[PDB]
């Protein structure tokens, strides 16, 4: 059973609070890293609602995936994973302003796509990919974590769905925006993140860096009249990679690639270096 008893896990360093937990690096069985929910204690039917998610989780066993090693209820509701070596792709691009050569940019872009291209083949949806919680272990094997419990993100009271949404605006397909069609989250608003993860990769930069205004961004995104400036893209970056990246940004969904055909013209471009 994944379940760890509560007296086993050492908890550590606080590594940061989001919208919906906190991370600390912990001690159970060597270094592991425990997000604590920032949530009232359950329900009986929460209760189980959580461990069904973590079935989902539990779908998962591939090297691009950050890897689920239990759970914690009695403390209070925790994820454990393992604990990354470095630091996340975020944090690298937009805050150490790591220089990664093109060929390793590309790299890391076709590792999320491996593990993207996992996940949706085991019916996975993602809902949060971004870069803060893309994690580049080693400084060599992307991690992919953050896709555990949506009903319990995005269904309880008291889940902080609107500080949610304001660290995931930058990421979000239009149609997820408007929430207005059906099934807006689905692997077409995965890849549109995921474009948005290429550009942040293939210009260093945030999406809508001269717009100050969240609530400009949110509007004009979601009303389709607003998208990523590729002319920023740097003057290395393949052209075949520029194509892409406007493919799986289209604002009609129907339009982006799914990750099988992602997976191999980043694969392709790869070798054509
Ligand atoms: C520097 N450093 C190093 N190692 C880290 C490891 C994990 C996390 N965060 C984190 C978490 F602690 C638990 C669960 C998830 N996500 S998850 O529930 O989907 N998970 C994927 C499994 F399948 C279940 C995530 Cl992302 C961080 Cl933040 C760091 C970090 O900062």
């Amino acid at each position: 059973d994944w379940e760890i008893p509560d007296g086993q896990i050492t908890v550590g360093q606080r590594i940061g609070s989001g919208s919906f937990g906190t991370v600390y690096k912990g001690k159970w069985h060597g270094d592991v890293a425990v997000k604590m929910l920032n949530v009232t204690a359950p329900t009986p039917q929460q209760l189980q609602a959580f461990k069904n998610e973590v079935g989902v989780l539990r779908k998962t066993r591939h090297v691009n995936i950050l890897l689920f090693m239990g759970y914690s209820t009695k403390p209070q509701l925790a994820i454990v994973t393992q604990w990354c070596e470095g630091s996340s792709l975020y944090h690298h691009l937009h805050i150490i302003e790591t220089k990664f050569e093109m060929i390793k940019l590309i790299d890391i872009a076709r590792q999320t796509a491996q593990g993207m291209d996992y996940l949706h083949a085991k019916s996975i949806i993602h809902r949060d990919l971004k870069s803060n919680n893309i994690f580049l272990h080693e400084d060599l094997t992307v991690k992919i974590g953050d896709f555990g419990l949506a009903t319990v993100k995005s269904r309880w009271s008291g889940s902080h769905q609107f500080e949610q949404l304001s660290g995931s605006i930058l990421w979000m397909a239009p149609e997820v925006i408007r929430m207005q069609d059906k099934n807006p989250y689905s692997f077409q608003s995965d890849v549109y993140a995921f474009g948005i993860v290429l550009y942040e990769l293939m210009t260093g930069q945030l999406p809508y860096s001269n717009i100050n205004n969240r609530d400009q961004i949110i509007a004009m995104v979601g009303a389709g009249a607003l998208s990523p400036d590729l002319s920023k893209v740097r003057s290395n970056c393949p052209k075949a990679m520029k194509r892409l990246m406007a493919e799986c940004l289209k604002k009609k969904r129907d339009e982006r690639p799914l990750f099988p055909q992602i997976l191999a013209s980043i694969e392709l471009l790869a070798r054509s270096l």
